Parts: structure tokens; C-alpha cells; sequence
């Protein structure tokens, strides 16, 4: 059969599978024992009570708090304080959706210079304890969303390979951010080619994001875990819910779709995230799970799902600069939960901030978001710590 | 179809360089007016920079700064303080881009109930001294942008007419907000039908927004001014720059068009606004101009262009709730410029607030926006009072 025919066919089959058909296997995989659910509820209650206690009871629209620096040099200087406490960083040179070849070339050079600076700052700390970088493929090919995959692939692959080689040379992480649903397939084919490229051998810093609001998420994870097994690379896998929900809904409506590529009920994304976390936690020999979330209930659920055995390098949590520090200050550190957290740290100016800021406003301003609900007087602590899997079981 | 309508259609995507010369000419003011406006603008900006207005005051992503109240009853109670200072209100029941019949029906009921509450609160103060309402056509039809314009107008017409008749019953203003460029034509056709409908005779509260960032703006104004003169309806015309610029640019780039329906240089929109303001000020016999802006240079130019004769009902300024009060506190009242300002006042829950908030983020966060520059230490007062015609190059 075609290489990985079964795994690839499962991804394609899920693309726009009816939401009601996607959920039952996820609900079963996300169901935890009463004993774990009770312990997770107690942990989540503590995290929320601490969140407010140290921040005047609270759980800017201009978003200066979302950018760590205007240049990589400035961002690296401002990272020392939180690294001393046990946080790590992943730097994001802001910029995406290149419209011209010159723009894509400028973004490439920004990433290249950033890797040199981050690699020097890492100073041999390696991919888990030291800083890394995150990149967006849409920054590196003009009209990434429009051109045929063969053209986008043949030009993008040498650029990403060159960046990955530099990250290998400094032994830092290099993560491919996940963007719109229609570019998942291309990005995953690129990940495969890089993981099978012998020039990158011996480096486990290649990382890839999977969005749990997507119907393909568990099948993409199956493909990635199998790719790790056959390539010999321990792939870093950032599990997120997803940043483009409002845009995906609008696009699917304009595409005339009867079934969308993302879930439309928020708790279905929560169930998908927990089910996918269970899959990742059973594969830590071959992937490095990175649980990106600001939701204290999700965090507590995974913390207890992962069990008592932990070492740095097994898995980590992640958060966004300007959103997650108050929560993760109750997580990192021996007297807290003793689990590491990597801060995603945007670097740039107003000329590159708006697209990211809009996604942050849609995240922070939505009534369904944990970060909004924690400040909503109508939402009880009972509701914040409730397991969403029990709502749909 | 008419000569005036043909001028609108022909300008839809006219090359930007061809649009500018007639706007530059019409926006050119005499030396005496330019000097007086520079003095007034400097005074306003010096007062603004003693305050803490602009983008830095936009508050948190909860959006609290931008919403007047959760319900119309709450919003009406909170309007008394500013109404006695010389402000009026236009209430906006939040909600737009209905995707289902149920949603469009709910938005209709919200508008209808707001008209009854606003009309009772107006208590015979009339369309200039008393409060009004603003509506979005996309809230009232479930496929406003995705169905044939002819059919959309025909189903929308009875709903808008019913709301207009209620507004006539109480003698309040009812404004149709302007949305995306591809719906200008439909909304203008609806305005014409309403202004020729004898059931609405004797009421001057019908209002309509025109966006100066659009290439069709001056020609839309010529059509509306002629419609007012021939119909005997003193149409309230809200002149704005426009709220959807980023979306219009992205849509136009995707559609592969060489010439967009909006200007692409901010200074061109500023020139267009002043040119269109000159056209409206020459037509105050037949239309009621409403100059919506937070830009102190734009305001000062219009104040001087309008001349010394003023009476309530000649024209007014307008601002957005949570953005315009610092500037307009230097305008309303007998100790200031003694000109009225109507506050656009959103009403609704946090859920319905989100889409409006995104447009406020794009407005407040853009380095080119007056409200951002007023706080920017790199921007001089000299630059803020520059006359757009003298700067365009
Ligand atoms: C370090 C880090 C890196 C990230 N990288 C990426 C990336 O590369 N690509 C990407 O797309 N996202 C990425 N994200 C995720 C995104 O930016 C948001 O931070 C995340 O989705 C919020 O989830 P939460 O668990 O913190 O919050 P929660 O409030 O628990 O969940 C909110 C999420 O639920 C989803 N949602 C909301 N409404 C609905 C609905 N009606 N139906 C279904 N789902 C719904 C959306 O995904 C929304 O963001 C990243 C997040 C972090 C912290
Ligand atoms: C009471 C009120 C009601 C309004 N109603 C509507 C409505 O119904 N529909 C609507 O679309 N808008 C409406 N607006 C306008 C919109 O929401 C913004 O408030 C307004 O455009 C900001 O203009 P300004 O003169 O305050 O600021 P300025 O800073 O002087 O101007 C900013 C504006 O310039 C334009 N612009 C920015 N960059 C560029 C560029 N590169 N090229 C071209 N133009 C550019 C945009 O229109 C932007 O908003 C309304 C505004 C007010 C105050
Ligand atoms: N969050 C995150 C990293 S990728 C999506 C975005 O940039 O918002
Ligand atoms: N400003 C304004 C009223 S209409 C456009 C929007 O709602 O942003």
C-alpha cells in the first residue's frame, strides 16, 4: 500500500466527519476515574483560589503585555527573571501571511538571526531546559494559503530545513506553529520530510503543534507518533485547543460546507484535548508532549492523568506571555506542582502585532473562555473546576 | 437607475490616483480657515494631552470601556449626566451578521423593544435634542452577505419599514449603520424606498452612514442630498471614515483585484472626509450632517468650515462611547465650542460585544490612528495639527 496509507486515510476521513460521529471515541478516551477526578478538582480549586489571591481577586486591550520585546536581544534580556524561577521560553518573531517574496525573505532572515541569538543565549542548555523558537510557515512562503502544495512545498522545504539545521547546530527547539485548517496537511507532509532527513540526525528539537478543536487531531497525533517511531526523532508535540476558531467558522460557512473542520461546541474541544493528552502521555518514549493551556481545570486534569512519575524532559506545560504567568507561578517549582512551563514569547512591533492581538482579543473576550469566565461574577468556582467530560459522557 | 446612481457604480473601483484630485480640490480651505483650524486643533490637542485619552484608555479585553449598559433600561438611566452637559445618544443594540432565522428574529425584537424604550424616554424631545437608535442590516437578515441582493432587500424592507414607523411614532432618529463595501448598494436602495414611502412622511429621523474611506463616498453623498431634496426628508447623514478597513483590504487582496473599493493610504481617507464634509455643509438645508470623528484636527477643520451660523438641528458631531468623551468635553457646552455631540452607545452582553470590540481594537491599536498618536511620545503636536491636503504627496 501507499506509505502510511492507513494513518493518512484516517486523517483525510476525519477532515469534515460529522461532529456527533467524532465525539464518542474521544469521550471514552477522556474519561478518568472518580478518584482522579476528585483529586483534579481539588488541584484546580487550589490553582484558581491562588490565582485570585495573589492578583487582587482577578483571574490591556492594547496588548503591550503580550509582547516580550521589540527585538530578540531585548526579549532575551527580559527572560532571565522567569528562567531563574524555572520557566523556559519559545520566542515568536511576529509576522505571518507573507504577501510577497520579499516579505517572506525578510521573515526568513528574522528567524535566522533569532536562532543565532537564542542559540547563543541557550549556551548548551539543550532543548528541554533551554529556550527555543516557534515559526509560522505562512511567513516563509508568499501566498501560502493560495498556491498549490507542490509549489509551496518545493520552495518552503529548503528554507525550513535551513532553519532546522541552525537550531540543530545550537541544540535548541524549533516548533512549527499550527495555522488555518486548510494548511494542516501541507505542514504535516513537511514535518515528515524533515524528520526523515538524515542531515538533521541526532537532534530532537523539531516540534509541531496539533489543534484539539480540529476533527483530525487524534489521527494527526497517531501519524506523528508513528513518524517518531520510524524516524528515530523524539518529536516535540504542542497540544493546543486552537487560535483561529472564529475565522474557521466564517470560512466554512463561506465554503458552503455542511460539516466544518472544527468543533462548534466548546466543551467538545475540551474533551478532544483531554483524549489527545491521554494519547500523548502514553507515548513519551517517542514524543515530548507540551500541554499549552491557560485553563486551570485542563491543567489539573492532565497533571493527575500523567501520574506520579515525573522528570524534566518527560512533558511540559506551556503558556502565552502576558496570560499564563499567574497560573503557572502556582505550578512551576518544588513547593507547587513541580512541573515546568515554557512561555511563548512574541517579539516585534506594531507593524507585526495586529494579527496576533486580534486572536488574543477573541480568546480573552469570549464568554466561553476560561480566562474570561474566571473574572465573570456569574461563574461559580464549582463551574470552573467541573470536568467537561462529565457533561457529555 | 439615474445619472447620480451611475456615478456611484462607476467609482466602485476607480484607481486611487484618479479619485484624489477632485477630493484634494474640495478639501482645500482658505488660509484664514486653515489658520483658525490649526489654532483650534492645537488647543484641543493640548487639552487632550493633559488628559489620558486615546488608545491607552481603551481598558481591558473585557471591553468594559466600550459598552454603555447590558440592557436599554440600564443604558437610558446612565445617560442623564451627559445629556445635561450637552451630549445626546444613539443606542446600538449589539448584534450583527445573523446566520440563522432565529438570530435575525431575536435582533429584530431587540431593536423593536429598544425603540419603544428610547421613544418613551425621548418624551417628545425630537430627533436632534433627544436620543435615537442605530441598526445594522446584517442583524436583520440571516444571509445578508451571502444571498442575492435583490431578494435580501425585499425581505429586509418590511422589517426596516416597521422599525422606521415605530421611530416615526415617537419622533426619534433611526440610523442605518454602514458595513462592508459590497453591501453599500443594497442599503442605499433601501434608504431610497423608505424616503419615498408616504407612510413615513413628516418624519426627519431616517439616518444613513457614508464611509469616507470608500471611493464612492462623494457620489453617494450627491445621491443622498438629491434624494433628500426631492423627497422632502431631511436625511440624517453620518459621515465616518470607516470601521472595516483591514477586512476590506484582505478581501480585495484575495479577490485578486488591482483596484480596491477603499483607499489604501490613511491620508487619502482624511482628504476624502474633509472634501465630503464640505459637500455636506453646503447642503444643511436638506440633510442633517453628523460628523463622527475622534480626530481633533478633523473636528477643528469642520468646526471652522461650518462658519459662524449655528442652531441645534443644523449639524452635530458624533463619537463612540468610551473613546470620544475626553475630546468632546472640550467641544460641548457654552464654555467650549458650544456644538452638540451624539454618543454612539452600544448596549448588550459580553457575547454580542465581541465583533464590535475587534473593530475597536483595530481602530485603537493602529499606529496611524489619531487615538493612538495622541499618546505616542514620538508624535509632535505640530504633526497632529497638519492639514491633510498640505501633507499628501
Ligand atoms: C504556548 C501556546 C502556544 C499555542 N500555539 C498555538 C498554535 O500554534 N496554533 C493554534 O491554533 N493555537 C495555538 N495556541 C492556542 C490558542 O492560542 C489559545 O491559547 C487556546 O486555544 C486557549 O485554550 P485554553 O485551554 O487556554 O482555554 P479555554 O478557555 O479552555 O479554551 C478556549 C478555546 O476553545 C476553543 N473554542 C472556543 N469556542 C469554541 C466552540 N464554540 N466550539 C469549539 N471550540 C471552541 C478555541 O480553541 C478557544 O481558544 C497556543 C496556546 C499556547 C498557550
Ligand atoms: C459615532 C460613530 C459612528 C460610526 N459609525 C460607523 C459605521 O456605521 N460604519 C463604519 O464603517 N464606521 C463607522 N464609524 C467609524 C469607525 O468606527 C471609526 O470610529 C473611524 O473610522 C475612526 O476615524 P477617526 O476620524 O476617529 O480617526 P482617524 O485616526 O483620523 O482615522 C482612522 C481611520 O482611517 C482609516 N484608515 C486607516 N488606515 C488607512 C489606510 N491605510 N488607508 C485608508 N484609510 C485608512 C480607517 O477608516 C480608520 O478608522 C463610526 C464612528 C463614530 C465615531
Ligand atoms: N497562540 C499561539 C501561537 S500560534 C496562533 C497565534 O499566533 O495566535
Ligand atoms: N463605529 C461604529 C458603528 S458601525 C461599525 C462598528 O460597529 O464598528
Amino acid at each position: 500500500s501507499r506509505p502510511q496509507s492507513t494513518l493518512r486515510r484516517a486523517i483525510t476521513a476525519a477532515y469534515r466527519r460529522p461532529e456527533t460521529e467524532c465525539l464518542p471515541p474521544l469521550v471514552e478516551a477522556a474519561t478518568q476515574s472518580k478518584e482522579i477526578r476528585d483529586a483534579a478538582a481539588s488541584t484546580a480549586r487550589k490553582l484558581i483560589e491562588a490565582l485570585r489571591g495573589k492578583h487582587s481577586g482577578s483571574g490591556s486591550m492594547m496588548g503591550e503585555q503580550f509582547v516580550t520585546g521589540e527585538t530578540i536581544r531585548e526579549a532575551l534580556k527580559r527572560s532571565k527573571e522567569l528562567e531563574e524561577k524555572g520557566f523556559s521560553y519559545s520566542y515568536d518573531m511576529l509576522g505571518e501571511a507573507a504577501t510577497t517574496a520579499a516579505d517572506a525573505e525578510r521573515y526568513y532572515r528574522d528567524y535566522e538571526s533569532a536562532i543565532h541569538a537564542i542559540g547563543k543565549a541557550s549556551a548548551g542548555r539543550g532543548i528541554y531546559e533551554g529556550p527555543g523558537i516557534s515559526i509560522k510557515l505562512s511567513a516563509l512562503h508568499p501566498r501560502y494559503s493560495r498556491a498549490q502544495a507542490a509549489r509551496v512545498m518545493g520552495e518552503l522545504l529548503p528554507r525550513v530545513k535551513a532553519l532546522a539545521l541552525l537550531a540543530k547546530n545550537y541544540d535548541i527547539g524549533l516548533n512549527i506553529d499550527a495555522e488555518e485548517a486548510d494548511r494542516l496537511e501541507l505542514s504535516l507532509d513537511l514535518l515528515e520530510v524533515l524528520c526523515l532527513d538524515g542531515d538533521l540526525s541526532g537532534w530532537n528539537g523539531m516540534g509541531f503543534v496539533v489543534q484539539a478543536y480540529g476533527k483530525r487531531c487524534p489521527f494527526v497525533l497517531d501519524f506523528i507518533i508513528d513518524l517518531a517511531r520510524r524516524s528515530g526523532r523524539r518529536i516535540m508535540v504542542r497540544l493546543v485547543k486552537g487560535a483561529y476558531w472564529d475565522a474557521e467558522i466564517k470560512r466554512a460557512q463561506l465554503d458552503g460546507l455542511a460539516d466544518f473542520p472544527v468543533f462548534t461546541r466548546k466543551i467538545h474541544t475540551d474533551v478532544s484535548y483531554i483524549a489527545c493528552a491521554a494519547k500523548l502521555l502514553a507515548a513519551t518514549d517517542v514524543v515530548f508532549p507540551q500541554f499549552a493551556t491557560h485553563n486551570a481545570q485542563t491543567l489539573a486534569a492532565i497533571y493527575h492523568m500523567a501520574g506520579k512519575d515525573f522528570h524534566v524532559g518527560k512533558y511540559e506545560f506551556q503558556c502565552l506571555h502576558g496570560m499564563g504567568e499567574p497560573l503557572y507561578e502556582e505550578v512551576v517549582g518544588r513547593g507547587k506542582l513541580d512541573r515546568p512551563c515554557r512561555i511563548y514569547a512574541p517579539v516585534g512591533t506594531h507593524e507585526t502585532l495586529l494579527a496576533y492581538l486580534v486572536r488574543r482579543l477573541l480568546e480573552n473576550g469570549a464568554n466561553s473562555s476560561f480566562v474570561h469566565r474566571i473574572n465573570d461574577p456569574k461563574v461559580s468556582i464549582d463551574e470552573l473546576i467541573a470536568d467537561p467530560v462529565e457533561v457529555v459522557r
